[PDB]
């Protein structure tokens, strides 16, 4: 395991230098996103969270394609915000239902250290 916790305070620092390989060695889900909401990274937490195969989702749009679920003003509305603003740090429950058992998880989004990315970090609760 990669030892990081869910929600710590400089989480986006230490994910700077995770690869691929690295960030399916986190303890939970780790989705990067760009700006307009496309999948640049998926771990293989999240994928057994919501049992998306990672290769499969990267380059699509999370909110359009991916996660309609999540296209809100609870979710997307606090994405987009952060994403205009240039700040995002919003931690809250959620539940994933598309194509699967609804799962209620803790999301903690955050902007990456790096300009325009954004993480979207997920874990059961
Ligand atoms: C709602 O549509 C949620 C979908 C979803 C969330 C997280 C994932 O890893 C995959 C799909």
């Amino acid at each position: 395991m990669e030892h990081v916790a869910f929600g710590s305070e400089d989480i986006e620092n230490t994910l700077a230098k995770m690869d691929d390989g690295q960030l399916d060695g986190l303890a939970f889900g780790a989705i990067q996103l760009d700006g307009d909401g496309n999948i640049l990274q998926f771990n293989a937490a999240e994928g057994d969270i919501t049992g998306r195969d990672p290769k499969q989702v990267i380059g699509k749009n999370f909110f359009k394609d991916v996660a309609p679920c999540t296209d809100s003003p609870e979710f997307y509305g606090k994405f987009k915000e952060g994403v205009a603003s240039g700040n995002l740090n919003t931690m809250f429950e959620y539940t994933f239902d598309y194509q699967m058992t609804p799962t209620k998880v803790k999301v903690h989004m955050k902007k990456a250290l790096s300009g325009d990315s954004y993480w979207v970090f997920v874990k059961r609760v």
